[PDB]
């Protein structure tokens, strides 16, 4: 195989032209926020065709839509290049031509939604264009949620408000069952038993999987699966409290069960890696062997994921790192970074590392989302190459792992910085292919990075426990700002962190991200296969962590030419607390 050679050849424009375009972007983005239309207009009058501009354009057509001022929305919506479009944006150009089309599919969504999009769900119930199933489904959902202002509306937009006489009234009143804190009150089961006959099948179902949902995060298997049993329609579940169902069933190794439930999920929960290798797992258990392997299959040809590497397990087939790709071009390479899109993007990333300036970075990463967006596998591999020759890392990662059947390893697990972090995993004893899945993951080799809470560096530590750690081995609490000082932190945190969890590499990655009190939480009274305490963690930033992390430790180490080990034998078993 040859790569293409084929680039884009976008207008570029000067380094000047890019750098007072973003000059003025947060004036123009607060401009948007102060409704000064003249100000935005101006901004995006002779800006360029960059996501400087698509932002701005999609924040003001936001604003626009707000206040109902269709003529300018419909002239700015235009603009768009159509992938660019923000979802509320849509939403609002739909409705503004009483277009319903988007709610059928809007409507199976139980959570906050953009309130363009709340708000075209409302029309389209006022219409009678809204499934009614789904409708309620969703006011329950909102109830569940405290999103109670959405809810009401929707109720009322239904014809039946929550002050009427009829079924939204009897909704609402059902608060005292499905409310944030009433689920939790240890009579609220004995109340819903109570009232149970008065409520109707959907009404009934939907409250038993609030306590369900509500038991089961909180890890309390058996009474989790006691009000979930009494589920009798289990489509009526959120996509969270039907998760959390098949979750419970998991972790009590109830097979036939969890197969049961994983068959009333939605087609798009069935058909996600998670459910597709349980589900495999399931049927493996029960002796039905050739489907477990067809399921295995489907969720081995997923990609790169946590449960396609352990589904690929199951079938015989181990991590392979070499490349099923050539290198791209260093000609192709070189014009890559002559299209103006990609130009203008590392023109910001550049000039945010000599101005030290993290607010330039993050549009730089946004204008090379915005630059690569519609870019075929052999583009993206082109660009990748192309990202990491200028250090743009992050960028790199992000276009070589958007291929699906192109695979570059070597750009999707890139492994700067080895003079520093391999000695230091060597130096606390701890698995440098562990460190690097937990770097990419962490920062995705961001010298800088620093999340909204103020997690900071290579290995996102936070100032706090940065302080604890500078007063234990002997450092100011202000190397957490240098990469060798972030790097000498984080690896001894991690080892750390094992040693106060029973010496476990998935315990102690659980409790990098959550606190080491709750991974040892999250234990049960008997031992947990890794995968199993994965799946079940209740944190769903801490989940979707510890599976990535070690995902990506498999594939460093693989890279890195260690001694093998299964993905599911690095998952191990998780001891009883
Ligand atoms: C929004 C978000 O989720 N951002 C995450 C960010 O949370 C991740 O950072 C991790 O956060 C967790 C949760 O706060 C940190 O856990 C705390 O860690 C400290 C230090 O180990 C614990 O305090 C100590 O507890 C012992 C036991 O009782 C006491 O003896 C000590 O006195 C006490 N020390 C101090 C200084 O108080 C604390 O209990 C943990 N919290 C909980 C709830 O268990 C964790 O350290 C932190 N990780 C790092 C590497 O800093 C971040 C990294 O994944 O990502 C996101 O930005
Ligand atoms: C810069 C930033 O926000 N990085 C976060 C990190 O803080 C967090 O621990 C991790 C969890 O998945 O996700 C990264 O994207």
């Amino acid at each position: 195989a040859d790569l293409s050679a084929s680039v884009p050849t976008r207008p570029a424009e000067p380094e000047r032209k890019t750098l007072a375009d973003y000059g003025g972007y947060p004036s123009a983005l607060d401009a948007v926020k102060q409704k000064n239309d003249a100000a935005v207009a101006a901004y995006l009058e002779n800006a360029g065709d960059s996501a400087m501009a698509e932002n701005v354009r999609n924040e003001w057509l936001k604003s626009l839509g707000a206040r109902r001022q269709w003529t300018l929305f419909a002239q700015e919506y235009a603009k768009l290049e159509p992938a660019g479009r923000a979802q509320e944006v849509e939403c609002y150009a739909d409705s503004s031509r009483n277009d319903y089309t988007r709610a059928a599919e809007l409507v199976k969504n139980t959570g906050k939604l953009p309130s363009g999009c709340t708000k075209l769900l409302e029309q389209a119930a006022a219409s009678g264009l809204l499934d009614g199933n789904d409708a309620w489904r969703r006011v329950r959902g909102l109830l569940a949620g405290r999103q109670t202002t959405d809810a009401r509306n929707l109720a009322a937009a239904l014809g039946s408000p929550f002050d009427g006489g009829t079924q939204g009234s009897r909704e609402y009143a059902l608060l005292n069952v499905i409310g944030k804190e009433a689920r939790k009150s240890p009579n609220a089961a004995a109340l819903l038993s109570e009232m149970e006959s008065g409520l109707s099948l959907e009404q009934r179902s939907f409250a038993w999987g609030v306590l369900g949902h509500y038991q089961s995060q909180n890890l309390n298997v058996p009474a989790a699966l006691d009000y979930y049993g009494k589920v009798a329609d289990r489509r009526q579940l959120t996509d969270d409290q039907i998760e959390w169902y098949a979750r419970a069933a998991l972790r009590a190794r109830r097979w036939d069960e969890l197969a049961s439930v994983i068959s009333h999920m939605p087609e798009k929960l069935q058909k996600s890696p998670t459910w597709l290798y349980w589900l495999a797992r399931s049927r493996a258990a029960t002796g039905n062997t050739q489907e477990a392997e067809k399921l295995y299959k489907q969720a081995a040809a997923t990609g790169r994921n946590f449960y396609a590497v352990l589904a690929g397990e199951e079938l015989g087939r181990k991590i392979d790192t070499r490349n099923n790709v050539p290198d791209a071009g260093k000609n192709s390479v070189r014009r890559m970074a002559e299209d103006g899109a990609v130009k203008r993007a590392l023109v910001l990333f550049q000039n945010s590392q000599s101005a030290g300036d993290a607010k330039m970075r993050r549009q730089a990463q946004a204008e090379w989302r915005f630059a690569t967006r519609g870019f075929d596998e052999d583009k993206l591999l082109t660009a990748a190459q192309t990202a990491f020759d200028h250090g743009f890392y992050d960028m790199a990662v992000n276009s070589a792992e958007r291929t699906d059947r192109k695979l570059n390893y070597t750009l999707r697990y890139i492994s700067p910085f080895k003079d520093t972090v391999i000695r230091h995993a060597q130096n606390v004893n701890v698995d440098p292919a562990w460190v690097y899945g937990l770097i990419r993951q962490e920062s995705r080799f961001v010298i800088g990075a620093q999340s909204r809470v103020g997690a900071q560096g290579l290995m996102q530590v936070m100032p706090a426990t940065a302080r604890e750690i500078a007063g234990k081995i002997g450092m100011d609490a202000a190397q957490l700002y240098t990469a060798d000082g972030n790097i000498r932190m984080g690896t001894w945190y991690m080892a750390d962190t094992k040693r106060r969890l029973q010496n476990n590499e998935v315990l102690a990655t659980a409790g990098y991200n959550a606190g080491p009190g709750r991974a040892r939480r999250w234990q049960a009274d008997t031992p947990l296969e890794g995968a199993v305490y994965a799946e079940t963690i209740p944190f769903s930033e801490t989940r979707d962590y510890v599976k990535k992390v070690m995902a990506n430790a498999a594939y460093y180490a693989a890279l890195f030419g260690a001694p093998h080990i299964p993905l599911k034998q690095r998952m191990g078993i998780v001891p009883a607390r």
